[PDB]
């Protein structure tokens, strides 16, 4: 985003994970 | 969250809109 | 824009990074 | 996001549409 | 304002705080 | 942070650029 | 900003202080 | 702020005047 920033989910407990994107 | 972390939700078409949290 | 609105740009991998602006 | 908040694109060469999100 | 433009307000002590407007 | 909070960086000329984040 | 929102930065060599602004 | 972004004063001496900052 430059630094690396996590993008995390919270979709009905489908996921609570994240991914690094610049 | 400290550091910036993006939290995403469904918007349709398997796309995510993500806001930042500290 | 007043009121807060999120303005997003694609960071890849189906995710959009959005910040609040007025 | 609660309250209805608008999300818009300024990605680049694809002008800005928006949608409301909670 | 489209484009990002910062609007600033003096908080004294040689500094002003500025928010984004579209 | 929830609630919007402005996070500000110095950008010179005794001005802080401030972004909303949760 | 109306309504009271906190504005924060990172003071000194490192500690985060905020103030209320409208 | 990258690109040049205008920082405009809201009240006081130089209201309506802006400077470019990064």
């Amino acid at each position: 985003v430059a630094k690396l920033v996590f993008f995390c989910e919270d979709v009905g407990s489908n996921k609570g994970a994240c991914i690094g994107l610049m």
